[PDB]
């Protein structure tokens, strides 16, 4: 639970994002090379708020058991300690091996990604940056959430959580309560699991991603985009997805927060569709 500095030894960047960097390490006490790899959070640089923020989400990621939450393992004297997963973030891996992935494999994904979104609820969690790229691939049939450098935990007499500056993910995962008045809660994370189920039944191909999307949708983009969907336009359903899985993408983007169904309406569901399929 507690790793000495100097015996992990860098080995890459992983990836950067909040504030935060996130490194391969070997973490090797006999000095040999024969160590464990891990992959290592710290701040990218120094200050005094991303250092509180970063306190909080070792205590969130160090408190959360989870099969589909990425394991926390300890911490370094300033760094969070995490297992390594090598085959890296769904995003990557959906565009590596879409000839091989089917529609049941994908409703498998989904499930895992909504049972561990089940979980961060019954903890209060509100995770507020769900997107492909920040849910990790175990193995070819197992998923975990990763990314915790934005999540919040809702106290116990309100269901919603108010953020005071502006937010800095890609604006196309956002509720519309979040861009237009930075409400965030276990609905808004909804909302953001509508659009990973459309990320994953594209596969992530950049051509027909969200983004591009709204380019073609057609003042401010923020501003734009929450018009369109106050008219109630949708990303339009993935070439080749089945039915009843853009029915329930539509489903948990209703313009109402209280309408969209919960994580565990939604378990159910996929459930049934991937035994289905
Ligand atoms: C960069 C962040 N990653 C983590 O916090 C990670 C924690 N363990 C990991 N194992 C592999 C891996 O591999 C990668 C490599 C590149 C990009 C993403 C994940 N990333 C991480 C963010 C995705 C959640
Ligand atoms: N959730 C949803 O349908 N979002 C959207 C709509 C248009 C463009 C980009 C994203």
């Amino acid at each position: 639970t507690i790793f000495e500095e100097r015996h992990l030894k860098y080995i890459s960047q992983l990836g950067k994002g909040n504030f935060g960097s996130v490194e391969l390490c070997r973490y090797d006490p006999l000095g040999d090379n024969t160590g464990a790899l891990v992959a290592v959070k710290q701040l990218q640089h120094s200050g005094p708020d991303q250092q509180r923020d970063f306190q909080r989400e070792i205590q969130i990621l160090k408190a959360l058991h989870s099969d589909f939450i990425v394991k926390y393992r300890g911490v370094s004297y300033l760094r969070l300690v995490m297992e390594y997963l090598p085959s890296g973030c769904l995003r990557d891996f959906l565009q590596r091996h879409r000839a091989r992935l089917d529609a049941s494999r994908l409703l498998l994904y989904s499930s895992q990604i909504c049972k561990g979104m089940e979980y961060l609820g019954s903890r209060r969690c509100v995770h507020r940056d769900l997107a492909a790229r920040n849910i990790l691939v175990e193995s070819e049939a197992h998923v975990k959430i990763a990314d915790f450098g934005l999540a919040k935990l809702l106290p116990l007499d309100k269901d919603y959580y108010v953020v005071r500056e502006p937010g800095q993910s890609p604006i196309f995962w956002y509720a519309p309560e979040s861009l237009s008045d930075n409400i965030f809660s276990r609905q808004s994370d909804v909302w953001s699991f509508g659009v990973v189920l459309y990320e994953l039944f594209t596969y992530c191909d950049k051509s027909c991603s969200p983004s591009a999307e709204f380019l073609r949708m057609m003042v401010p983009a923020l501003s734009r985009l929450l018009e369109l969907l106050e008219e109630g336009q949708r990303l339009p359903a993935p070439p080749a997805c089945p039915a009843e899985v853009h029915e329930l993408m539509k489903l948990c983007w209703a313009p109402s927060p209280q309408d969209r169904p919960s994580f565990s309406a939604l378990g159910p569901q996929l459930d049934m569709l991937w035994s289905g399929s």
